[PDB]
């Protein structure tokens, strides 16, 4: 498993791998990625961090965007204490181990010659255009605002303003990643990673719904959650369980299981685990206990590290 | 005649005279109106100056906006060849004999500060109400642009930013100025002056439209013009002809007729005319020549400042 693939591995889809190849030859190529900062941090977060990683182990310089001004335009409150949960996140995004430079939108979003691009952009941009690239990331509103056409030519400007080779981001911004990609002279390589399932089952995980795993939750919060997720019997899609098998998890995996329910059970890929599952030789009940066990382990050097700021 | 009336003669609205009373009592108060530059300028902006003038001999300070970054928004083109069509403006509003200062918006419009107080505007603005202020504005376009819902919040911050105590314009810009009224913490006062009819009586008078008297019109040109206008027998309603013999003639009109037709005819006032009119005593080709020989010599010395500057 070459860079492209280590880089491709997980991933929704990459526009386009052809220019993806092209940058992987530069010897200094740069990724980005922008976070409205959020007051907890959880496991879709940390997915696209996983992903960062794997750009710096790759030979990326890795800037991390504390998107301050963006979620101010997204109605998330006062910059000031938008700007204070920003440097809560990065540091949860250094005790996942990513070794990164941060910055805050607003430290260059407000220049003159920044404002002017987003204005020229403007021009270019309709919006109807802007209000469908939208559609995943506004704030629900009832009347929507102004602000909300600004915050997608505010993002395209972002990657350009930057320079950055790649973008990468969830699959709800790819919308405005495609607008970046026509709009923009030097176009940005983009990677998508693939939206989680809220534990429910009932939509995509997202902070303002209540239904993620943090990934500082305690043990015993993890293993409610799982115990209580949304996980149907020999299906696999949109089920939440089976994708944190897959996207957390290491192969092969060790399975504990009572002798009487089949014993303890080996699984040497996640493609084997979703075959014992669709088979029904997997039960939910033990799936949930070993995905929740594992994670656990997962998520415990983060979480000691940000316990330790406390003091134990 | 008091300053209060001499200000509120030939104006459409004031929001509110009560305000304005109260502004016309301090020693220092200013006044703004903004003009997307204009490649001809043209009547309606002259009943604009006009009231400029007005404000100025009641004692206030004039400040004229080349809105040229409102212009780039509103697709008039490049920004730098919008600001060379400003300074021509300038220069005709000074052979106006307006004494004023001139200040273009992207002078102040790009800083900082004053983006971030657009931005907050955003957050406050609702699309559908940008829209709705933009209605008799904006440039026709198929594929409106985020662009047309910034134009809205740029101007109703402008007014804040220079701190004016009275903002002056046509009746479009009313929806913006009561947006401005509903976001901003000081009350500016508007003052709104009448939109003039088109020559040919289809749509208002405007410089994509075609369908205005330029105040460097040659006389041969303001005699065709008026002799090809829109002008019925009796009726005063959306009668360009005697719009323009209500909001720049002077009384007491000698309308020169031959014998045949009733010999020449003093009118005292505006309301005399209209009066005449309505009841059919007064033909529209007399009506014509008497607004078109008044209009040339009321224009003469704009045209002629104008003319000096090539030289005879
Ligand atoms: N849209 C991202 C935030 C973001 C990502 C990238 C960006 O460049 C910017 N930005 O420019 O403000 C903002 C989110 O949903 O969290
Ligand atoms: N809306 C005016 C132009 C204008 C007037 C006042 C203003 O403050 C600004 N502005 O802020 O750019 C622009 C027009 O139709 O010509
Ligand atoms: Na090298
Ligand atoms: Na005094």
């Amino acid at each position: 498993m070459d860079e492209f693939e280590m880089i491709k591995r997980n991933t929704s889809e990459i526009i386009s791998e052809e220019e993806l190849r092209e940058v992987l030859k530069k010897d200094e190529k740069s990724a980005h990625i922008g976070f409205e900062p959020s007051g907890k941090i959880h496991l879709g977060h940390y997915l696209q961090i996983k992903k960062m990683i794997d750009l710096q182990n790759a030979g990326f310089d890795i800037i991390i965007l504390l998107a301050d001004l963006a979620a101010y335009l997204n109605q998330k409150g006062e910059l000031d204490e938008i700007r204070k949960i920003g440097d809560y996140n990065k540091k949860v995004f250094e005790a996942m181990g990513l070794k990164a430079k941060y910055v805050y939108g607003s430290e260059f979003q407000l220049d003159k010659d920044y404002t002017l691009n987003v204005y020229r952009l403007a021009l270019k941009t309709t919006l109807k255009r802007a209000r469908r690239s939208m559609e995943l990331i506004a704030r629900e509103d009832e009347n929507p605002k102004v602000a909300e056409v600004i915050y997608p030519i505010m993002q395209v400007n972002s990657a350009h303003y930057r320079g950055v080779d790649v973008a990468v981001g969830g699959m709800e911004q790819r919308k405005i990643h495609m607008l970046a990609r026509e709009l923009l002279p030097k176009k940005v390589v983009c990677i998508h990673n693939p939206v989680l399932t809220g534990l429910d089952g009932e939509g995509k995980m997202s902070s303002s719904k209540g239904n993620f795993i943090a990934v500082d939750d305690s043990p015993e919060e993890i293993r409610a959650k799982i115990k209580k997720a949304y996980c149907p019997a020999g299906v696999v899609e949109g089920n939440p369980i089976m994708e944190i098998a897959k996207y957390f998890l290491e192969y092969p995996l060790t399975i504990k299981r009572p002798e009487k329910f089949g014993g303890d059970l080996t699984v040497n890929s996640y493609e084997e685990l979703e075959s014992l599952f669709k088979n029904k030789e997997l039960h939910p009940m033990d799936l949930k206990n070993a995905v929740a066990e594992e994670l656990i382990k997962i998520l415990e050097p983060i979480r000691k590290r940000l316990l330790e700021h406390h003091h134990h």
